[PDB]
């Protein structure tokens, strides 16, 4: 599924991400825009052989099982395919674990390089929330 900006803001708000670990909803929408262009089916292979899955590009080295990342963990206890669903529940639930892990939203490279310290409120401007 390719979400609309406001549609995804609403979905993320409903799943408890607004101000989760102190990050406002615009941070999560910005991260999704630059990681996946709001496409739940996005995948990207890493040089190390791990793969990033779904709207928040969650990596198989730590967070999900794809059966082809040797020596990896599955800290979210999910198949990585669950992260590609039109239903963002599994992505959101795993993102809450990640953002709790110690480096906050710096875990997301696109967030650090393209969202951090910008006017992220612009990402939810005009949305009925
Ligand atoms: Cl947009
Ligand atoms: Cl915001
Ligand atoms: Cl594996
Ligand atoms: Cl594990
Ligand atoms: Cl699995
Ligand atoms: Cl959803
Ligand atoms: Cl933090
Ligand atoms: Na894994």
């Amino acid at each position: 599924k390719v979400f609309g900006r406001c549609e995804l803001a609403a979905a993320m708000k409903r799943h408890g991400l607004d101000n989760y670990r102190g990050y406002s909803l615009g941070n999560w929408v910005c991260a999704a825009k630059f990681e996946s262009n709001f496409n739940t089916q996005a995948t990207n292979r890493n040089t190390d052989g791990s793969t990033d899955y779904g709207i928040l590009q969650i990596n198989s080295r730590w967070w999900c099982n794809d059966g082809r990342t040797p020596g990896s963990r599955n800290l979210c206890n999910i198949p990585c395919s669950a992260l590609l669903s039109s239903d963002i529940t599994a992505s959101v639930n795993c993102a809450k674990k990640i953002v709790s892990d110690g480096n906050g939203m710096n875990a997301w490279v696109a967030w650090r390089n393209r969202c951090k310290g910008t006017d992220v409120q612009a990402w939810i401007r005009g949305c009925r929330l």
